[PDB]
């Protein structure tokens, strides 16, 4: 029996057996006030103390959330879905420790991704337990709300002021704060780490001064603030948060009476309606995502990132080989995950209308024309690469690359990798390459475990990416400094050298998918 008094109270936890070792699990410790009833869409509210022993021995209630339906019955969809009930009751947190118990270990904390409308901390290859037993690190992970639970915005109002879901997070951290030092934790060596809407997350934490205290670094896999899809302007948020009450025939002109009337509603009234707050909604539409409330976000980020306006620490950022592929094959037309997809110049040019629906004519032809000058002509699989990295470099990789060149520009060490190795238990068809997401499990060590069919190649990658990790989080830096490893060199804007993560060899290359991110960075924003 293992039980932690908190600032709120007692926890019990459990055991697990790890690698013929043992580390300390507590699932499903409450981090806040339920925030039903009329604490819907407000900030989340203090937890009461209580007085019983808390018994945090299984994940809690995911949050609120649609659930991807598109391939029923394959892992490869069905791996992201929550695996516990949906409840508004899901603000809750957890943490696995190392046996015996750590002295004053470095904090991993994880921030899952999911567009901001989908995700949950209790996710198999979210498991930190494999991190607790090999690197001696502790590992926290929080549900936070999405969709518009988590980021309906009336801004100004307290009743509905936007990004309650960021204050979510940050109430996790301030938990963390105040309670892993009883853990055998170490509040002043707390790294961040996320992916995709975690990882834009993670650096929305840099940017709000209300965290800056609650961490020491930083980690961005897939994601960050500057990417098209993570923040929504107050122009469309206020567009948005009034198209949902007509759907729910909550319109009024009291904008406090409007939230009350969605206060009423039932959660999934709610959901149904979400999709259609856009007109034209994408495979990558975020309809309720981060806004300027003037609280969170003081500014419109790019401003605050392009003049320094941000915790000065180290980052650790990368990407993936194949980040746009996921999407295509949820409304891209001519593509499946149960054919080669193949597809035609039409095709592409119908994709490009499904993933830029808003953009302008002469916009899509600029797309098309920067992506379409073949090395080979006469291979058919020009135009199926060519809409993968479109989307992949318009979403992820140029802004990723844009956000650590700005970020390094005032001094910090910063830390860029490009993954490219495809899982060999990856479920979906081979084109689709290294997709979104697949990282993962590597960084999360989960083939560390050898009874799961992951090759012998993929042990070793991810034991030296955990390593990685867990260096760059105590030490800030993330090298493997044992196993004759390639060092990592810090990401300079002006030689913007970066570290490729594969099973053949590790190599250092220089300036990642230049002549594209020109065209997105420079040319696009202006259409
Ligand atoms: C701001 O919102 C209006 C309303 O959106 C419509 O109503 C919602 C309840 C939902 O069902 C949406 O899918 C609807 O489109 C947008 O106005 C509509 O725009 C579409 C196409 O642009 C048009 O076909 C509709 O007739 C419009 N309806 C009305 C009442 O104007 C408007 O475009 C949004 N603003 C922006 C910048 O997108
Ligand atoms: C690849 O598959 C897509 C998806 O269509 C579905 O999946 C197939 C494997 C098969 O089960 C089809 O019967 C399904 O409809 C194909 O796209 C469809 O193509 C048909 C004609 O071929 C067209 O009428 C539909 O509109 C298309 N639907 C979508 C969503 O694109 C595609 O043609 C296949 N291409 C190759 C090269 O295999
Ligand atoms: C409910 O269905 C909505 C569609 N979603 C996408 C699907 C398809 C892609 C695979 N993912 C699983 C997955 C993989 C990796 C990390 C996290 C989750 C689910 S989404 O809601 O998850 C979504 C939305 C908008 C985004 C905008 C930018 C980046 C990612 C986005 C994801
Ligand atoms: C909390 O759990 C207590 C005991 O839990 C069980 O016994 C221990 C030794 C572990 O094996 C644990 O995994 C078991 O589930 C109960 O006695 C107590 O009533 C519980 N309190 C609740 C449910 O509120
Ligand atoms: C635990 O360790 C604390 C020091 O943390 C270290 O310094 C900060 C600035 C970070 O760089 C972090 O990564 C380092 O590991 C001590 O100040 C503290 O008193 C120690 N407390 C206990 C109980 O061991
Ligand atoms: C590093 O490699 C270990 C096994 O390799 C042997 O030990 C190391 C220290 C070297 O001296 C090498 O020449 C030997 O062959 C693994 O057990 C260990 O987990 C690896 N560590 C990391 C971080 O990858
Ligand atoms: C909106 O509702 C609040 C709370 O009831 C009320 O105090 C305020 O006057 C209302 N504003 C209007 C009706 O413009």
């Amino acid at each position: 029996d293992i039980i932690i008094a908190t600032k709120n109270g007692k926890v019990r936890g459990m055991q697990l057996t790890v690698f013929g070792g043992t580390v300390t699990a507590f699932l499903g410790i409450p981090y806040a006030q339920p925030p039903l009833g009329r604490l819907r869409f407000k900030k989340p509210q203090s937890l009461t103390k209580w007085s019983d022993i808390w018994n945090a021995t299984k994940y809690a209630n995911s949050c609120c959330q649609n659930i991807d339906q598109s391939f029923p019955g394959f892992h490869g969809s069905e791996m992201w879905n929550p695996n516990t009930d949906l409840s508004e009751d899901c603000l809750y947190l957890n943490v696995w420790i190392p046996a015996p118990k750590p002295k004053n270990a470095t904090v991993l904390i994880w921030i899952y991704g999911g567009g901001f409308q989908t995700g949950t901390s209790s996710l198999h290859v979210y498991d930190g337990k494999f991190l607790a037993r090999v690197e001696r690190v502790i590992v926290v992970s929080m549900n936070y709300r999405v969709g518009a639970l988590g980021f309906l915005a009336l801004p100004g109002n307290p009743e509905a002021p936007g990004n309650m879901g960021l204050f979510d997070q940050q109430l996790a951290l301030q938990w963390v704060q105040k309670n892993i030092a009883a853990f055998g934790g170490n509040p002043k060596s707390v790294t961040l780490f996320g992916e995709s809407a975690g990882a834009a997350s993670v650096s929305l934490h840099l940017l709000s001064p209300g965290s800056h205290s609650l961490f020491t670094r930083a980690i961005l896999q897939s994601g960050s603030f500057n990417a098209p899809w993570a923040v929504t302007s107050l122009y469309e948020a206020r567009n948005r948060t009034l198209n949902l009450a007509k759907l729910t025939g909550c319109s009024r002109e009291n904008e406090t009476e409007i939230i009350k009337c969605l206060r009423n509603k039932d959660p999934q009234e709610i959901l149904l309606n979400e999709a259609f707050v856009v007109p034209y909604g994408t495979p990558l539409s975020v309809n309720f995502g981060p806004t300027v409330d003037g609280d969170f976000l003081t500014d419109m980020p790019d401003i605050l990132l392009e003049l320094g306006q941000f915790k000065k620490t180290q980052i650790l950022v990368g990407v993936n080989k194949d980040e746009g592929t996921a999407f295509l094959v949820y409304g891209a037309p001519g593509f499946s995950k149960d054919n080669n997809s193949i597809i035609t110049r039409k095709e592409f040019q119908e994709g490009l209308k499904i993933f830029f629906p808003g953009v302008s004519e002469f916009g899509k032809e600029s797309i098309l024309f920067h992506y379409t000058d073949w090395v080979d002509d006469q291979r058919p699989e020009n135009y199926r690469e060519a809409l993968g990295d479109v989307v992949g470099d318009y979403n992820f990789i140029c802004p990723a690359l844009e956000f650590t060149k700005k970020f390094s520009e005032w001094g910090n060490n910063a830390f860029f990798y490009y993954f490219e190795h495809r899982s060999s238990k990856l479920p979906w068809p081979e084109w689709m390459g290294v997709m979104h997401g697949y990282e993962i499990e590597f960084v999360f060590g989960l083939p560390l475990e050898r009874r799961d069919q992951y090759t012998k190649a993929e042990e070793i990658l991810s034991r030296s990416i955990v390593k990685r990790w867990a260096n760059f989080a105590k030490y800030g830096n993330p090298q493997e400094t044992q196993n004759q490893s390639t060092s990592w060199p810090v990401f300079k804007s002006t030689e913007q050298k970066y570290l490729t993560l594969n099973t053949e060899s590790t190599r250092i290359m220089t300036k990642l998918r230049a002549q594209q991110c020109r065209f997105w960075t420079s040319f696009f924003p202006k259409v």
